[PDB]
């Protein structure tokens, strides 16, 4: 079990101006130190975020946390579940930002919720720095959905934030789940006149401004500003970043698919959304091509990393926990022990190792 900590620092909060926390299990005899982003989507304005309040309030709201959770995939203690970091000091951010981790704006007179994503990790790392975070060898900033892509956009913040504390010797490495997506074109399309019609590209541009989003310095200098959501996308942001960054994606990411407008239903996939389809798996892979730590299965699914049976899927016949333990090893090509790991069959469970949904 992990326990629940609010931050100390209560003018760093939640959506509703509740303080902001993290769950912790520390391991005494480890130097490695794994901090976790919780995932769930993101709302962009006063409406969309009204109707989250009522219906998704824990990604809103400290309220209501339990006093504890239970570590699951690469957050479970029993070598069993997770082969890779069973022994590391584990640690969950909730997410309750609703900004993709990227905000830093108090809620105040003129703003009814605040959005404090990107101060919310910095917090949590300041604060862990007096229980063994001092120590540590290794910190690896992983997450899942909107907290994949915040690995992308926090990872070399939180490097800087250590270096300018005075802890050059802590390496700081990335861990980005289901948080890399294209601005391809969609297969039906709308004008963004709501949160159903709005393209990730137009709601994303709308949130920056909503939230006081904030991106890497050094994706931010070559897009400049107004062109901040360009630093959204895994393809454009990463080639920026200095830490090292293991991606894991699936090449037909049901989140994808359904901002792309596609909607598996029935069983009666037609030519054109055929090719669509393949084209999209073909799009995803060119871009994975000069990643060095990657792990993209063939598969329609989400997430992968805090499933309890995560190490069941496969590439070329080697597991995910497999591939982490070969990226260690690299960041010390290996015999026997690969880190680039992209399927290329060209159509959903294509490859049998897929997760099957039961
Ligand atoms: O839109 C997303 N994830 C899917 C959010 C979602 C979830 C459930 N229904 C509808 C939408 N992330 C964005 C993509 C563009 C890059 C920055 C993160
Ligand atoms: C609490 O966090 C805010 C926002 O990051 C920061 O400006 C402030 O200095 C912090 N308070 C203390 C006592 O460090």
């Amino acid at each position: 079990d992990l326990r629940l900590h609010l931050l100390l620092n209560t003018s760093v909060t939640c959506n509703d101006g509740s303080p902001a926390g993290y769950y912790l299990k520390e391991s005494r005899g480890s130097r490695r130190w794994l901090l976790f982003l919780e995932g769930g989507w993101y709302c962009f304005n006063r409406e969309n975020c009204d109707s989250r309040y009522d219906t998704m309030r824990r990604l809103m709201s400290s309220r209501d946390w339990p006093r504890t959770r239970t570590g699951t995939g690469i957050l479970s203690s029993q070598p069993e579940e997770n082969p890779y970091w069973w022994n590391a000091n584990m640690v969950f951010i909730p997410y309750c930002s609703s900004d993709v981790w990227s905000g830093a704006s108090s809620k105040s007179e003129k703003n009814e919720y605040a959005f404090m994503g990107a101060l919310i990790i910095q917090e949590v790392v300041r604060e862990l720095l007096g229980r063994g975070l001092s120590g540590a060898k290794v910190l690896l900033l992983a997450g899942s959905s909107a907290g994949g892509t915040g690995v992308l956009l926090n990872v070399d913040r939180v490097a800087e934030q250590l270096e300018k504390l005075g802890y050059p010797a802590i390496q700081v490495r990335g861990l980005a789940d289901s948080g890399w997506f294209l601005d391809n074109k969609q297969y039906r399309h709308t004008d963004c006149v709501d949160t159903i019609t709005c393209a990730p590209t137009e709601a994303i541009r709308r949130g920056i401004r909503y939230w006081n989003g904030v991106v890497p310095e050094r994706c931010r200098r070559q897009f400049q500003e107004g062109e901040e959501w360009n630093c959204f996308f895994g393809y454009k942001v990463y080639p920026t970043l200095r830490s090292p960054v293991f991606v894991v994606q699936w090449l037909f990411d049901e989140a994808q698919l359904t901002v792309d407008n596609v909607h598996l239903t029935g069983q009666p996939v037609q030519e054109g959304l055929r090719l669509y389809i393949q084209n999209l798996g073909r799009e995803l892979r060119h871009t994975l091509k000069d990643v060095p730590a990657s792990f993209a299965p063939a598969c329609l699914s989400h997430e992968i990393i805090i499933r309890s049976h995560w190490t069941d899927v496969q590439v070329k016949g080697t597991s995910l926990p497999r591939a982490l333990h070969c990226w260690d090893r690299s960041l010390h090509p290996l015999k026997g022990c690969p880190v680039h790991l992209v399927d290329s069959c060209p159509w959903p469970h294509c490859n049998p190792s897929c997760p099957t949904g039961t």
